[PDB]
């Protein structure tokens, strides 16, 4: 037992040329996990985080993972979407939930979906959308960025049909540099454009939310094979700078901001993350092309 | 019950005029019988920062359901008995778990345990060190002796057992306060100069805050503002198109708004200028380190 965990959320930061009322923010609690036979497999400590959330006049969604200890399973999802008892029971379940406890809506948050289960994935979240609407809740999910349809890890995710049965999508747009990876811009403006560029031609405007990278990232260069990169929040990121006593660039071409630096090793380490500047860039390009919103993350300690 | 959850941990920032690092990871908590009543998978986390040649540190806490417990050191203080159990099952989590020492973060400690606090941790370093164990402690910041709620924190007497002090230059404002600087630059030199005075300035680290807050202003006493991350500051100010401007005087950043429901905001955080200012201080009185914070969700 831990009474300092992190409890994570997604939230809603509206276009601000777009604002008894109907509700102009989200958040999204994370997370509930579902098992094979499409049950929700954990309950979590939500009751006074969605009072909370209510009485601030924000919507509280229930996110909906397909989550286990080692992560997300590329196969519990697929047990799911492939057995049609199950996802009518994962679809009743998630009814059950947000009526239960009071969630004004959901997030689902289904990650590493097999390309072969896209059109089931999808029929999945047209049997939610006609499920959570009679009863009035929102549906909404958090999808990769997507640029093409020729990425096999990505085409779970169709984008067009997606987009006509959810209520809200919430683009994941980072990580195109991670910790697995070669050094890089997590999130550069040139790959936002473009993944804006194929979402427009695909989905109504006013459903796109673009989410801002969590973490930054500290790589070793001369990159190595095998080895992870430190994954780190934007603060650490300007925290290093200065222990460091590293100047903070930026790039003209990404709109992120870099810097280098050697340890007290030799070793030279390489690190790419989000500051004001980049962030403005971001909103500025949810402004024009008059998308919905901004997302982004926050921790609450209870 | 959760696969999403967040492990916070106190990392320290070296005073780059003094080219070692450490993690205290977030806690363990106490029962009044000086037993420590909880587990962590925390094997991997130890690991993990020990490989990257940084130091693991164990937090040890009062903590209980509803906050801090005044009571739970009370009891354990003022029993000899419980006092040398904490010492022993102390040394044996560091021991056994294969941490590199402590992070004491004893909180609400009362006034008349003052001396009796000093001497715990006299007990503390003598078993920690025989075993070759760093004691580092969390105290909240000082700028005189004299108000009494934070009197418990004898700076002299601590800094001369402990290996290193970490001090919580944050929350002069808070939630339950008037809007205003949660660090300002005024009191943290004040803070200083109080401590180097009476400790030795290669222990002291500043930790820098976690939150910075949300007022809505006119402010009414009763109310509770809302605890932000540094980010979540900057996101709120893009939303609602505030110019993020920085008090000369604080050297902290703030900024105004107002939201949909016609309530007008004053939000106060550290931005990278109050922060660079933070190390500068550190570094004119050539102190040890800033100290911050990392989140880890496993």
């Amino acid at each position: 037992s831990n009474y300092i965990a992190g409890t994570l959320s997604f939230y809603v930061l509206r276009n601000p040329d777009l604002d008894y009322a109907p509700y102009s923010s989200s958040i999204s609690i994370f997370e509930y996990h579902i098992a094979p036979n499409g049950d929700i497999a954990n309950q979590l400590n939500d009751a006074a985080a969605i009072e909370t959330t209510w009485q601030r006049r924000v919507t509280p969604l229930a996110t909906i993972t397909n989550l286990t200890s080692g992560g997300f399973s590329t196969e519990i999802v697929h047990q799911v979407l492939n057995n049609p008892t199950a996802r009518t029971n994962l679809v009743n379940n998630i009814y059950d939930l947000v009526s239960t406890r009071g969630y004004g809506g959901v997030t689902i948050d289904f990650e590493q979906v097999s390309a072969a289960d896209r059109d089931l994935f999808t029929g999945f979240l047209r049997q939610l959308r006609d499920r959570l609407q009679a009863g009035g809740y929102v549906l909404t999910i958090a999808v990769p960025a997507k640029t093409s349809d020729n990425i096999p890890w990505l085409r779970g995710y169709d984008y067009g049909g997606i987009g006509a049965v959810v209520n809200y999508m919430f683009i994941m747009a980072y990580d195109w540099h991670h910790a697995g990876s070669e050094p890089g811009p997590v999130a550069p403006i040139t790959e936002i454009r473009r993944t804006i560029e194929f979402t427009i031609a695909q989905v109504p405007s006013r459903k796109i939310i673009i989410g801002v990278p969590l973490y930054g990232y500290d790589w070793i260069i001369p990159y190595q094979p095998g080895t992870v990169a430190s994954a780190i929040s934007n603060q650490n990121a300007i925290e290093r700078a200065m222990r460091y006593q590293a100047p903070i660039q930026y790039s003209a071409e990404y709109q992120s901001p870099f810097f280098r630096y050697s340890d007290q090793q030799g070793r030279t380490h390489e690190v790419w993350f989000e500051g004001v500047r980049s962030m403005s860039r971001k909103m500025q390009i949810v402004r024009e092309y008059r998308l919905q919103a901004i997302g982004a993350w926050q921790l609450t300690l209870a």
